[PDB]
């Protein structure tokens, strides 16, 4: 368990810290490439401009907390428990993240590039900004969500649900006039 | 002057029927090939299942007229005065309609194949059943008109003018789950 307590520009490099318990630690410009964190459990934490390369965070908690601007590069996202966090700034390009639970959790200004959301619950989250050029949202949630018009043209949206605001917002932004 | 008569399978053929005014003038599977009917007026009457082939029917007037099944193939449609006619179950396929108002016309079943409307008037325009495989809607008004899901992924418009209705039902149309 780290708990109360701060970690800045540490390498912890292909590291076994499976199952690790953290309550309110800060960790900033952290490396955890090759990390195996299976199983970890994360409350009030945060994780700082990290770098995450292929980093397995799969059967993860993680509530209430922040990676603002972390890097995730071919980690394993799935499943995973989140409740609350924030993921502004962030770069998820590339990742699968499919049939994550995304509730009201913040991708703003996060890059979405290339990365597969298929299915994903995203009801009430704020994509303000998010960098979604081959970005997959086929079959996902969006109803109340805050989304900017770009996403309308650039990721895919088969089936994706949304509420009435969206379609029209779709609507505008492939030519239509309201 | 044609008031209050009828007019069954007549051949009008090429005729010079530049300036004609009718009232009430029901035709009937009447033929007005090659005819030149420039700046004539029309209130009440009926062309239904006429044959239009490069008819040319520019500068003219038709107020509460019906055109119920007629075809018109290569016509000059360009400019028109319309008041509420009737283009039920008509085939417009082909032709050149760009600009003409036609506002709350009735354009159920009408066949709209390759045909361009571009910046057309719709508003209130009834477009149920209308086959618009290649239409061309462009910088079009629609709103209030009724349409089919069918018109949103069938006629291009870029600029087209709509109601929140129709960009939910153009939403839809797309693959979007509303
Ligand atoms: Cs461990
Ligand atoms: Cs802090
Ligand atoms: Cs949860
Ligand atoms: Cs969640
Ligand atoms: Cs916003
Ligand atoms: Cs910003
Ligand atoms: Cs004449
Ligand atoms: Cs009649
Ligand atoms: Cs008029
Ligand atoms: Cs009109
Ligand atoms: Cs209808
Ligand atoms: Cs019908």
């Amino acid at each position: 368990q780290w708990v109360d307590c701060e970690f800045t520009g540490r390498d912890f490099r292909d590291e076994d810290l499976s199952r690790l318990h953290t309550e309110r630690a800060m960790f900033s410009e952290c490396d955890f490439s090759g990390v195996n964190l299976a199983e970890s459990q994360h409350r009030g934490s945060a994780f700082r401009n990290c770098t995450f390369e292929r980093t397995t965070l799969w059967h993860s908690t993680f509530a209430q907390c922040s990676m603002l601007g972390s890097v995730f590069v071919a980690c394993r996202l799935r499943p995973l428990t989140l409740d609350d966090v924030d993921f502004t700034l962030a770069v998820l390009g590339g990742n699968d993240l499919r049939g994550l639970n995304l509730t009201g959790c913040r991708l703003r200004e996060t890059s979405l590039v290339d990365t597969d959301l298929r299915k994903c619950v995203l009801r009430g989250a704020d994509l303000s900004g998010a960098r979604t050029t081959g970005a997959r949202l086929d079959d996902a949630d969006l109803r109340g969500a805050t989304v900017d018009p770009v996403l309308w043209r650039t990721a895919s949206l088969v089936g994706a649900r949304v509420d009435v605001d969206q379609a029209v917002a779709f609507a505008a932004a492939h030519g239509l006039c309201l």
